[PDB]
C-alpha cells in the first residue's frame, strides 16, 4: 500500500 501512495512523490 505504501507505495501506491508514495507515488505522488
Amino acid at each position: 500500500l505504501a507505495a501506491m501512495l508514495a507515488q505522488a512523490l
